[PDB]
């Protein structure tokens, strides 16, 4: 499978699946930027704001997610964004391969807010 990407937006600081890359530019400051077309157009800093897409986690492999890990989290508010957070604590549940009822306490990177998310609402970083 070919590499797929997601890009951070400067408007809300959430991440979005990148459909394609159009062009690029260099700031007199030195930074390299790409113009990305999203799925479903921005200039994003390549170094910080573009990265290989996050991956969904299956119930039978929920054990690979540990305290301290970085995760793309579905943050649903009053507004539903996919943004970065770190696992602070994990409550392991009793379940099979069909569904994961573990609870993941996440601290969002932007504002250090905390939320209890289920596996269905998180994606891990590759590797
Ligand atoms: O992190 C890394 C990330 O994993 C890496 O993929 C990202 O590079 C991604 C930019 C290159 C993606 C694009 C795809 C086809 C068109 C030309 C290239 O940069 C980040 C900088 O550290
Ligand atoms: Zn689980």
């Amino acid at each position: 499978a070919d590499l797929a990407f997601e890009a951070k937006s400067a408007r809300d600081y959430a991440w979005y699946d990148v459909s394609s890359f159009l062009t690029y530019r260099v700031l007199r400051t030195g930074e390299l930027e790409v113009r990305v077309r999203f799925s479903g157009d921005e200039w994003v800093n390549v170094k910080t704001s573009v990265r290989e897409r996050s991956i969904p986690v299956e119930p039978s492999e929920c054990g690979r997610v540990n305290v301290g890990d970085l995760l793309l989290c579905f943050q649903e508010r009053e507004q539903a964004l996919y943004c970065d957070g770190h696992v602070l604590n994990i409550k392991r549940g009793i379940h099979d391969h069909a569904r994961c009822n573990c609870v993941f306490l996440v601290r969002y990177e932007l504002d250090n807010t905390e939320e209890s998310l289920g596996l269905e609402r998180i994606c891990r970083r590759p590797e």
